[PDB]
């Protein structure tokens, strides 16, 4: 499957050049941005480091389905809609496969880390795209900097509002929320966060994502209750398989004492 | 029954009966990135800054165990304090009381854990080289709280040649002693996924030194698995070149987590 799905990746709109400098057939993704690069862009992604890109080869690297999920409902054509849209038609800034590093760093940062060529825009708006499932219009919002740390008047938090209302087609736009959103633990009012929300709405595949972006699992809301006391009194009993694994350390690869190393160091 | 004797254990770190920001008595939150302990109030301003400076658990109320309890033990308010809020003066100036209004309580731990605007200023790569080695989280700790991007290689004594990058030193010289630090940086640095010149990350290096703590931390920290470096070999081919059982048992259950669990 993870073939087929690399294989539909390569064929998406503006993904047979590098997102950035636009060099033939680029096999290295920025998983958690949905775009192809080159091998010199994306050594440039990976010294921005873990909270802008990170860098995995299609052709060299292991990858599943769960890393290709943005990929597959992004590409360089539309991620650069939205984040080259004040660029000129001849290209401007924007290097060329031949280009120095410097020049190439120089675009990469501030296509990046400022912002600087994309879409300026100025909250309903960002309510009414994750209703709508406008993957693009949430881009844009974070390509101005947004907070998804504020909370959206239709009183619902951006990752909260975006779990409740998901569905299959929507999952990439949760996706892109928790692995770019700076907010991933937030609370809201009654206690809740989003693995509460995932529980609480019968969402066992934002579950999934969440736990993957290292959501943090057992905490209580203001009513006492866990994500997992919230599944068990609603009968998602898929959520409640998934949080018994996630509290049971599924993996976590969790860290033992070693009860030798504290005798010998008392 | 353990993880009850680790919380005690530290709720009884110097200067962990009051909380970190704003003196009030008995904290029992906990910055799991930072190993310090809160009040209520204190902790939704900590988790209102986001996941990349802080993320809250209470010691009370929250499941814990001993994983985000390393730096907890290892840290406490006091010796975070000594570096963070170095340029306070001994009196009248801006650390809140347990009493102090919300706005006065945000603008404070703003300043303090984004700014950095408290913390003890020192100008540097040796310095860090030279920490990292002596196992010095103080001094790590400092070096954050200077805008140290952990991004940037170190050279080392002289020897040469191998620059090595934070992430990559710390690992390559870790002991059980040491593991606080490696938790620290992957937990706060920015470059987890850093490669250096031969291609090697840092879970290549957990891999190839023998470090299975650090290779958990790592995991337990999102690195990314099944890379290869420059010799197209992954964390896991490095493993089983040099017998490293516990090691080459991580990866492969790493390796199989990619596969499960699948969406629909
Ligand atoms: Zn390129
Ligand atoms: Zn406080």
């Amino acid at each position: 499957l993870t073939k087929l799905l690399i294989a539909e990746v390569k064929s998406r709109p503006g993904n047979s050049q590098c997102c950035d400098c636009g060099a033939a057939d680029p096999t290295w993704l920025s998983t958690n941005l949905g775009v192809l690069t080159c091998i010199q862009c994306s050594g440039v992604h990976r010294e921005l480091g873990v909270r802008f890109s990170r860098m995995q080869s299609l052709t060299l690297d292991l990858l599943g389905p769960s890393e290709l999920l943005l990929a597959l409902n992004m590409g360089n054509t539309s991620f650069n809609e939205v984040m080259e849209a004040q660029l000129p038609s001849h290209g401007g800034p924007k290097p060329s496969a031949e280009s120095d590093m410097g020049t190439r760093r120089d675009y990469i940062m501030a296509k990046y880390v400022e912002h600087r060529f994309a879409r300026r825009c100025t909250p309903q708006r960002l309510w009414t795209a994750i209703c709508n499932r406008d993957l693009l219009s949430v881009l844009e919002a974070f390509a101005n900097g947004q907070d998804f740390g504020q909370p959206l008047p239709g009183e619902e938090l951006v990752l909260h509002l975006a779990v409740k209302v998901a569905n299959q087609a929507s999952l990439p736009l949760v996706d892109f929320i928790i692995q770019n959103g700076g907010h991933l633990d937030a609370k809201a009012a009654d206690g809740n966060t989003a693995l509460h929300y995932a529980a609480l709405y019968n969402q066992p595949d934002c579950l999934k994502l969440l736990l993957k972006g290292r959501a943090l699992v057992g905490t209580v809301n203001e009513a006492g209750e866990t994500a997992l006391d919230i599944a068990r009194k609603k009968h998602h009993k898929e959520c409640e398989e998934l949080l018994e694994q996630a509290q049971a350390g599924t993996f976590a690869f969790p860290l033992h004492v070693d009860y030798s190393w504290v005798i010998s160091t008392e």
